[PDB]
């Protein structure tokens, strides 16, 4: 059984038992995909930890995992391993940025 | 300490450990703002536990709750009891539109 969401002339349908929604809500993980369309080079883990205040290594492990598994982020192994978002991870950005403006606008009241 | 998210020529400032962005994640929120805005009326507590496939009263109530406090949505005690968006949750409801979308096109594949 799914939420079904108005949106203009359109419904959306969300199953809450079966969405990327979960991943999508879990501490960090909208953070993640903002910061990993950051700058201009593909990032290294600890650049990716050190841009999001308090994160720990085994939460962002464990994010970025459930992220390359939901094809949102891919891992580069190379000389280095570094991480970039995917088409569809890019998409999920592109969504998530107007909803974080404004966010940002609530926290200062 | 802040995350600085790139938005165009903009930089989102998010404080991880205070922002709202913390109960936008919890499970549901998303979900409760967005059919908080469906149909006509003013919806009462069982219209709003009804559209949203499995959340239990505890949780819709303690969501609600947080939602009232951070000032998202109202409850009016009238005759009957119902919930709207205030013009901030609306606010957030029109930037959360375009990701649930997307969401529901990455959960069909």
């Amino acid at each position: 059984s799914n939420a079904m969401l108005r949106y203009g002339d359109t419904e959306i349908c969300i199953d809450p038992s079966e969405s990327v929604l979960h991943l999508l809500g879990k501490k960090y993980t909208m953070l993640i995909i903002s910061v990993l369309g950051n700058g201009s080079t593909r990032q290294n883990f600890n650049d990716i930890r050190s841009s999001i205040p308090g994160i720990s290594s085994t939460i962002l492990s464990r994010r970025i995992k459930d992220l390359i598994d939901s094809g949102l982020v891919e891992r580069r192994s190379g000389q280095i391993t570094t991480y970039a978002l995917t088409e569809k991870g890019m998409n999920v950005r592109n969504s998530l940025m107007p909803l974080l403006q404004y966010i940002s606008v609530l926290d200062r009241n």
